[PDB]
């Protein structure tokens, strides 16, 4: 069913853009997914059959929360594939097919809950993974679905290249975890202003790759105002759900995942762009010049944080 699906051809010109935004075509997700991963890897690399199986499975290890589900998932995804697209010739082949898959599977199994409150309510997670949790656990949920019976769409490569492309979703899936990114970008834009970076550099690489994870992971915020606004809904939705957790315990939560501190929302998502999103995507513009679309929609919504602080 999935394997018959054909992206309508109006999607086909406007799926190549960064600024799309897929939240209007749910049922055609998976669909759109296989269309970006034969565009950009080739129709004739994986089985499609066990590709749509993978796929569909995903889909289903991905929970019913505000904001870290199955929509994150393909929207992380397509920000890659325009990435990869802008870029397409200073990646391998292999790095196309993991970085899409782990773009899907970043997030797979997320309980609503972040890697704080797994650690201070001392979490079975947070006791098998110290550092990164979910993180550790998303890659793990990724291992087991490729583990399933006829899901595994890596398996006609090599020994050799299956354990280069798991190493890859590895690294990229652990650079989602935002307490690893501050240390990366300021690396990688040092490396950078002196003339050093590498790209057959393979820890440069690592590098750029996970800053790349970032900039899909927070691309929410490289949208049209109104799909930025309402994204932010979700967000919130979920943070203050998990602050609603703390008080039920007596803790009071950090403010953004306390409801009853919204007021403090622009001005929490103003600090974001400033001390987060913007350096990010500078960086990322820096390195790989043809995604400079992303830093110009953040600045713009940036703008649009700035105006709704003043009334506006
Ligand atoms: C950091 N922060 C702090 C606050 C805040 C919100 C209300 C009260 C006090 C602080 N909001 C934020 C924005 S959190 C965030 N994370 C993502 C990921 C993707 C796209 C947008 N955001 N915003
Ligand atoms: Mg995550
Ligand atoms: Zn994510």
């Amino acid at each position: 069913g999935l394997m018959q699906f054909t992206l309508p051809v109006r999607l086909c010109k406007e799926i190549e853009l960064f600024h799309f935004d897929i939240g209007p075509f749910e049922n055609m997700w998976p669909g759109i997914f296989v269309y970006m991963v034969h565009r950009s890897c080739g129709t004739s690399c994986f089985e499609l059959e066990k590709l749509c199986r993978f796929i569909m499975s995903v889909k289903k290890n991905y929970r019913r929360v505000p904001y870290h589900n199955w929509k994150h998932a393909v929207t992380v995804a397509h920000c890659m594939y325009a990435i990869l697209q802008n870029n397409h010739t200073l990646f391998t082949d292999l790095e196309r097919k993991g970085l899409l898959i782990a773009c899907l599977c970043h997030d797979l199994d997320h309980r609503g809950f972040s890697n704080s409150y797994l650690q201070k309510f001392d979490h079975p997670l947070a006791a098998l993974y110290s550092t990164s949790t979910m993180e550790q656990h998303h890659f793990s949920q990724t291992v087991s679905i490729l583990q399933l019976e006829g899901h595994n769409i890596f398996s006609t490569l090599s020994s050799s290249e299956y354990e280069q492309v798991l190493e890859i979703i590895r690294k990229a899936i652990i650079a989602t975890d935002l307490a690893l990114y501050f240390g990366n970008r300021k690396q990688l834009e040092e490396m950078y202003q002196t003339g050093s970076l590498n790209l057959n550099n393979q820890s440069h690489r690592d590098r750029v790759i996970g800053l790349m994870m970032t900039a899909c992971d927070l691309c929410s915020v490289t949208k049209l105002w109104p799909v930025t606004k309402l994204t932010a809904n979700d967000i919130y939705a979920e943070f203050w759900a998990e602050g609603d957790e703390m008080k039920k315990l007596g803790i009071q939560p950090i403010p953004m995942m306390d409801r009853d501190k919204k007021d403090e929302v622009p001005q929490g998502q103003l600090g974001f762009y400033n001390a987060v999103a913007i350096p990010c995507y500078t960086t990322l513009t820096q390195i790989l010049p043809p995604t400079e679309p992303l830093l110009k929609a953040c600045r713009d919504n940036l703008s649009q944080w700035e105006k709704v602080i003043r009334g506006e």
